[PDB]
């Protein structure tokens, strides 16, 4: 199992868009196109994320290339953010892997957002910080991913995955 794996199964792959759990227009593997209620503009920005004129389908390479591109960016984000990188530094492999999934879902400002579950996970009190982290939106909103990435967090497996 790693990050591509995690983020396939808790993601999905649509190769047409459609409206994610909030409502927003969305394509591929949790590709998030626009916020804007217009359909139009959703158009607009895949085909400008694509590079030609899809007309709202795309094959599944470029939904991989897209992936790729959202996972490396997810990472860098991490890595440039003042509040996270300290917390990803100090994690093993498979925890890290839980906190690119957060940042890919709720973007880092999102994330960094979490300020009382970043210390508990810094300083390895795992237990408390699954407490911590389902007392929030994205628990109540999204609870079976949510829960996967909670004890991801807890017991440092992927047994939630498997
Ligand atoms: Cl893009
Ligand atoms: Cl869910």
């Amino acid at each position: 199992m790693n990050i591509f794996e995690m983020l396939r199964i808790d993601e999905g792959l649509r190769l047409k868009i459609y409206k994610d759990t909030e409502g927003y227009y969305t394509i591929g593997i949790g590709h998030l196109l626009t916020k804007s209620p217009s359909l139009n503009a959703a158009k607009s920005e895949l085909d400008k994320a694509i590079g030609r004129n899809t007309n709202g389908v795309i094959t599944k390479d470029e939904a991989e290339k897209l992936f790729n591109q959202d996972v490396d960016a997810a990472v860098r984000g991490i890595l440039r953010n003042a509040k996270l990188k300290p917390v990803y530094d100090s994690l093993d492999a498979v925890r890290r892997a839980a906190a690119i999934n957060m940042v890919f879902q709720m973007g880092e400002t999102g994330v960094a957002g979490f300020t009382n579950s970043l210390r508990m996970l810094q300083q390895k009190r795992w237990d408390e910080a699954a407490v911590n982290l389902a007392k929030s939106r994205w628990y109540n909103q999204t609870p079976n991913r949510a829960k996967r990435v909670i004890t991801t967090f807890r017991t440092g497996t992927w047994d939630a995955y498997k």
